[PDB]
C-alpha cells in the first residue's frame, strides 16, 4: 500500500529524471524506497564500499564511517573495504548487524595524482570482490553522509553528475581535449560531466571500468601525457563509450560551502568535508 | 554528435517518464534512438515477435506483417513466430534483410477465452526461443504498426499501459478482485493497469512470466473460477509482484477510433484494427 503513481502528473517536473538512453537519473521524489528495499532484500544483496585513506587521509575515516553507518544502505548487507598505508590508524567504529569492514594494506604512492590515479589499479584485487559482494561503490574518503544513500543507486553501472557542471553546456565540460590522451573527448561529444568521487555498479562492471581506466592511464604514461583531471578524465571517457545504466543527481555529491543548498536539491546526501 | 541532454530542462514535463521503482516509462522525447540503436547493434540483438492467428484472425496477418516490416525493429534482426491453426493461410510478405518468419502449427481451442488464455501456455516451446532470439515481444495480431516501435522497448521485462486506464485511479482498475483467483489483487494495491496485448522482455523473463501465468490459470481451473479478464488478469498480477524494468506508454497500444489523438500522445505507434 503506497501512493499510486499517476502517469499524467509527474512528481519532478523541474529536472531531467531519465537520460536519452533511458537510464534513470536519481533525484528525491523519483523513487519509492520501500519498493526498492524489498526488491533488493529479496535477493539478499551485499554492497561493497571502497574507500582509500592513504597518508593524512586516515583522518577522514572516523566521520566517513560513522555517517556511512547512519545513512548508507541501512538494512542491507554492507562490506567496507578500507585501502590504507596505515592499518593501525583505522578507527574502530561499531557497526550495525550484517555490516563488516576489511582493512587492505597498500603502498603510499609518490604524489597525489598517483594516489587518486592508482585507485583504479588497486580496485582492479579481483577474485575476492566477485565472491563477497554483488555491487561495488567507489568513493572519496574526504566526505560525510548527511542523508539517505541506498539501493536506489544500485544498477549495473552508474556515475554521478559533478556538482559544478550539471547546469552547464558541454564545450564547458573539463574533459581531456588533447587527442594524444586515451581520455580524449572531442568538442562536439559528451553527455554529462561525471565526478571521479562517486561511481559504481555490479562487481563485473566496476572491474571492467577500473581495468579499462588503468589500461588507458598506463598507455598515456608510456606516451608522456597525463590527462587533465587524471582518473576523472578517463572515467568520463569510459562512461561516454559505455553509458551508465543509472546516473546519480548532485544530491549524491555536493559541497554546501561552495554551492549552498539550491531548491532543485531536496536532499544533500553525501558532501565534502573542508 | 547529438543534442546535449540538460539536467535542468526536462523534455517531457507533462507525463511520468520513470516509475517509482526506477523503470523508464517510454514516451516520445525520452529517448535518443540513435544512441540506443548503436547499443543494441553492438550486441547483434535478435528480437522475436510472437503473434497468434487462430481461425478467422489469419485475416489480420497481412497488414500486421506488412506494417511490422515498415516500423518494428527496423535495422535489427527480427524473427516472427506466427502461431496458427492454418499454415497455408499465412500471407507471404517480403521481408527486409536479417528478418525471418516461422509458422508454428497449433490447435484451434474451444472458445475465445481459451485461445487468448492458452497463448501463455503456447509461448512457454521453450528450448527453441533461448537459442534463436535475445528478446521476445508478445502482441495481438488484430493491430497495425503506424510509427516506430524499436529497441527503446527492450529490457528484461516490460508491460504496456492499457489505453483506457492510464489516467485512472487504482480502485478503478479492472483487476481480479475475488480472493478465490490466483489473479487476486486487493483494492489497496496495484501500480498500473497493463494490457495483455503487448508485453515482453528477455527470453528468460518472458518464459518465466508465461510459465507463471499458465500455472496460475490452471490453478484457477482446478478451482472452478476464471479471472475476470482472463490472461490480462494474471498478467497484471505477475507484473504487480515482479515489477517490469520498462513500462511502455499508450503510444504503444492505442485505438484512435475510440480515443482520438490527444496532445499527450506525440505518436500513435501500434493501433487496433476495427
Ligand atoms: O594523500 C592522499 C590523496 C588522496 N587520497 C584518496 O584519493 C581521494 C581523492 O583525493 P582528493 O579527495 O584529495 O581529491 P579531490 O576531492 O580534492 O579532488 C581521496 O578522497 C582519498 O580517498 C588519499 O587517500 N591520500
Ligand atoms: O479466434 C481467435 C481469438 C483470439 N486470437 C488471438 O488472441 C488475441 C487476443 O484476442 P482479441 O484480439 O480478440 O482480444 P481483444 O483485443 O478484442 O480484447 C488476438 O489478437 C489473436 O492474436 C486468435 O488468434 N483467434
Ligand atoms: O573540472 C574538474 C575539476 O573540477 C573541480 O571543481 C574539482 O574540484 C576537481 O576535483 C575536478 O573535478
Ligand atoms: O478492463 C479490461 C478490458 O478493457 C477493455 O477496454 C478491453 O477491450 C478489454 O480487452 C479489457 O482490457
Ligand atoms: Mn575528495
Ligand atoms: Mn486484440
Amino acid at each position: 500500500v503506497y501512493p499510486q503513481p499517476k502517469v499524467l502528473t509527474p512528481c519532478r517536473k523541474d529536472v531531467l529524471v531519465v537520460t536519452p538512453w533511458l537510464a534513470p537519473i536519481v533525484w528525491e521524489g523519483t523513487f519509492n524506497i520501500d519498493i526498492l528495499n524489498e526488491q533488493f532484500r529479496l535477493q539478499n544483496t551485499t554492497i561493497g564500499l571502497t574507500v582509500f585513506a592513504i597518508k593524512k587521509y586516515v583522518a577522514f575515516l572516523k566521520l566517513f564511517l560513522e555517517t556511512a553507518e547512519k545513512h548508507f544502505m541501512v538494512g542491507h548487507r554492507v562490506h567496507y573495504y578500507v585501502f590504507t598505508d596505515q592499518p593501525a590508524a583505522v578507527p574502530r567504529v561499531t557497526l550495525g548487524t550484517g555490516r563488516q569492514l576489511s582493512v587492505l594494506e597498500v603502498g603510499a604512492y609518490k604524489r597525489w595524482q598517483d594516489v587518486s590515479m592508482r585507485r583504479m589499479e588497486m580496485i582492479s584485487c579481483e577474485r575476492r570482490f566477485l565472491s563477497e559482494v554483488d555491487y561495488l561503490v567507489c568513493v572519496d574518503v574526504d566526505m560525510e553522509f548527511r542523508d539517505h544513500v541506498g539501493v536506489e543507486i544500485l544498477t549495473p553501472l552508474f556515475g554521478t553528475l559533478h556538482p559544478s557542471f550539471y547546469g552547464s553546456s558541454r564545450e564547458a565540460f573539463t574533459y581531456e581535449r588533447r587527442p594524444q590522451s586515451q581520455a580524449y573527448i572531442p568538442k562536439d561529444e559528451g553527455d554529462f560531466y561525471y565526478m571521479g568521487a562517486f561511481f559504481g555498479g555490479s562487481v563485473q562492471e566496476v572491474q571492467r571500468l577500473t581495468r579499462a581506466c588503468h589500461q588507458a592511464m598506463m598507455v598515456d604514461q608510456a606516451n608522456g601525457i597525463e590527462a587533465v583531471w587524471h582518473d576523472e578524465s578517463h572515467l568520463n571517457k569510459y562512461l561516454l563509450r559505455h553509458k551508465p545504466t543509472k546516473v546519480l543527481s548532485p544530491e549524491y555529491l555536493w559541497d554546501q560551502q561552495l554551492l549552498g543548498w539550491p531548491a532543485v536539491l531536496r536532499k544533500l546526501r553525501f558532501t565534502a568535508v573542508p
